[PDB]
């Protein structure tokens, strides 16, 4: 029952008992593994009252077990108190402290996150008093400014009010708070970021006047209490950006690339004690590969491996001349060097995967486990030269959690 | 029931119905995914008579469905014929054709194999008449010579006689037919290949006179009909080797590395219709990364990233100077270039992963699926610049299959 996971670079073995507290399902069966499906039928988020108290109870029982006073009268009475309020309102409200705990443990439990060694150092911004798209914008700018901290980035999350009936739903329609624009071309090609081309046209549908260039920071599309969303543009001074130069190649400035400092995922659902927070944007700092490998070199993204290999003077005819590999390392050396010479917080994929193994160690000791998705933990380049490649990982689903959810423009009763 | 898998670089979708014919279990449950455990409790191989005919029946039913004459009298009578022989002997014997089919489909079903586009072009060598360690040696040399084909490598498998009672068990004790020796040092370090140090000392235990150097090709340790194994050394002329030079760096010869042409896994079990072939060595050709990334650069293997970065003139102080990445591409450019200038069959990780996606396509059309292990299919460097990174894959276990098995020196009743 109490399963073993081994490291095959160090022969270290740890025991996972944490997977017994696990509740949610994975998509795998005894006869089929889905560990490489992207948005499994489980990982995406209408829930009634009768189901709510067991979820409320289970969360409150682990939160009081956390502050060491499990079973005390404060536990017993808060149990009865929430019970009573779920009778009355068929929902309930989290204590300020229960929100910080749940938020921090949703991140802690995110099995696809390699940065979780920092899970407790998270700044929780309670925006459950917010009532308008403008109030959302104001909270979001205060988050951007705070988390950016003049390049010395800090982890944070802003939590807008919980879903209630369903038709009243706070949603940031952006996938990340800071994203570059995507414009298709008259010749069928694409300027900027091809991922966002669909969203970029929704923004222009709602009145965005596009500057039709490369790295055009998109505006926010904020939906408040189930209403129709509204465009707001983050003050340019609040969006920090890093221009990408190389420490050897003085032709790398001519490439003219740049990336924003702050990764801030905004389209996810935060679940705490059965309550569903439909808008909860959260930020940390970048691992280099997310920009240098995936962002710049994905085929359906910026796809610069073409030009980078050109200026490098590379054998670009043969597939097996590994020109793609060679230009990929130079690109990620440049993202790192640029962010670091500007005191903008960035982590390389070696340092971050070592931290996770270190993190994993503490989790198996003082918690009995650490759910981890190998498919996602392993960096997208130089896999087996980083220690996580050789680390077996048990994946399983614990709550509080971050879940995917449908994009709003497919579900919103428009007008 | 009939699950979808998507590509997120091309938006291609395929439907998997093949997973319905699946029989064996994976290790995952509805509440836990094991897709990154290395030797799962299932993937490793004493079986009685009553269980044998359903397995014999199921295999014969798909083999006759293969030659288009499913349900014919040849099918009906071969069914009765094997049934009768499993009454009489409580085992049975495969037709020469049933052995070629089962062997080819064991490979076809190997979900961790990226090379399976070639699954039908496999040369089956029937060594079920073999009775001695010398006969095993003779079959194995004929395999080495054939599969090597003067550098124009060809896929093959030699199948020694099936397990019967259990205590009579043909086993190649080597993990691969051609492997370099592993010697620990007086200072605690290691010369040669650290993986094999345990096996290298068993060979010297049984009389191997070690030339205590780097790339010393080990000798075979062959156990015949459950007997004690015996050392034989493959004629040096039959072991083809590639010295590793770089197409730019004339200091790369000075590194003095070399690798053997023929990957030939020998320690696995071949299962066909409930019959267990405990010795079945099989070979193809190398994907570059297996040598350049894993073999040369694994920490517990040859670990050359050290010296390669030195001669390259590299920033080796900082972790984030990606010196490890940079030297890893040069190393794999050199393995490829060396093998190719010698007409020794090698495939680069881009060409081989494109072939697999192409392969996957045909499998989902003319078979309804293709079991695949993402954790193993993705090359161990430059993950997301190869198309398999973006390909969802359903893993599941179909038979005929290759299974792991215990090493013999832990299970053999010695004398
Ligand atoms: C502090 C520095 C952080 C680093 C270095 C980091 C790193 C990463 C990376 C590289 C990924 C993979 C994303 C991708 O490749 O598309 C990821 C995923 C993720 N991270 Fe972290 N992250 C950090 C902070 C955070 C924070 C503050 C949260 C939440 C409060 C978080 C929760 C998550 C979640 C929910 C996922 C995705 C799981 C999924 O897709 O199902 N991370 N992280
Ligand atoms: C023809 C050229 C071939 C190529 C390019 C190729 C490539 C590969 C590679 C790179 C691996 C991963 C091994 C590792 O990383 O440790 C692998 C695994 C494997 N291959 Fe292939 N291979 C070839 C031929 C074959 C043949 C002839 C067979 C069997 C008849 C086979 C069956 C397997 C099996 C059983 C595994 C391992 C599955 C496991 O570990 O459970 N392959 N192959
Ligand atoms: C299909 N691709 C989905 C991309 C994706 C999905 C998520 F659900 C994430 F959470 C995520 O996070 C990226 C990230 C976030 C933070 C806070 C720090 C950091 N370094 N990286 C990225
Ligand atoms: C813990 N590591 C286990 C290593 C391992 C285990 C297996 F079960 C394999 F089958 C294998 O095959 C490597 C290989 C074989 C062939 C025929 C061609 C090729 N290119 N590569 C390697
Ligand atoms: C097909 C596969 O599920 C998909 O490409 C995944 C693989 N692993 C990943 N890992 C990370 N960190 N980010 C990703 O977007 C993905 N994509
Ligand atoms: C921990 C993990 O299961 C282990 O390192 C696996 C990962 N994927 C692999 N993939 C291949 N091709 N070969 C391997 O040896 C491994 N090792
Ligand atoms: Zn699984």
């Amino acid at each position: 029952r109490f399963l073993k996971v081994k490291n095959w670079e160090t022969d270290v073995v740890l025991t996972d008992t944490l997977h017994l507290k696990s509740t949610l399902e994975t998509g795998c069966t005894e006869h089929i593994c889905m560990g490489s499906i992207m948005l499994p039928s489980q990982h995406t988020r209408v829930a009634t009252k009768d189901q709510l108290f067991p979820l409320a109870k289970e969360f409150l029982d682990q939160y009081y077990s956390s502050i060491k006073r499990f079973g005390s009268k404060a536990h017993m009475d808060r149990l009865e108190e929430v019970n009573k309020e779920i009778e009355s309102t068929s929902t309930y409200q989290l204590k300020d402290t229960e929100l910080i705990y749940g938020a921090k443990h949703a991140w802690r439990n995110a099995s696809r996150c390699v940065g979780r060694i920092q899970w407790s150092k998270l700044q929780v911004f309670d925006a459950r008093d917010c009532t308008t798209a403008h109030g959302m914008f104001n909270y979001i700018c205060n988050h951007v400014k705070y988390a950016t901290n003049k390049g010395n980035l800090r982890s944070a999350i802003t939590i807008f009010p919980q879903r209630t009936d369903g038709k009243h739903d706070f949603r940031v329609w952006n996938s990340q708070l800071i994203r570059y624009a995507g414009y298709k071309q008259p010749d069928g090609s694409t300027l900027g970021d091809p991922a966002n081309v669909q969203f970029t046209e929704i923004c222009i549908q709602q009145g965005w006047k596009a500057p039709r260039g490369r790295f055009d920071v998109l505006p926010l599309l904020l939906q408040a209490n189930g209403n129709d969303p509204e465009l707001f543009q983050i003050p340019p001074e609040l969006v920090l950006e890093v221009p990408i130069r190389h420490p050897k190649f003085d032709w790398f400035k001519d490439l003219g690339l740049k990336w924003y400092g702050l990764p801030a995922v905004s389209n996810m659902l935060l679940e705490i004690g059965g309550l569903e927070f439909s808008a909860c944007p959260f930020s940390g700092w970048y691992m280099g590969t997310e920009i240098g490998v995936r962002d710049y070199c994905d085929n359906s993204r910026y796809n610069i491996l073409e030009e980078v290999a050109k200026k490098m003077d590379l054998d670009m005819r043969k597939t097996s001349s590994l020109w793609k590999d060679q230009a990929l390392v130079e690109i990620n050396i440049a993202v790192l060097y640029s962010f670091q010479s500007d005191k903008v917080t960035i982590v390389d994929h070696h340092s971050a995967t070592e931290s996770f193994i270190k993190h994993m160690e503490n989790e198996y000791r003082c918690r009995g486990g650490c759910p981890a998705d190998w498919v996602w933990i392993v960096p997208p380049m130089s896999g087996s030269i980083t220690p996580v490649f050789h680390q077996e990982m048990l994946n399983y689903r614990l709550t509080p959690s971050f879940e995917y959810q449908p994009d709003p423009w497919n579900t919103h009763v428009w007008k």
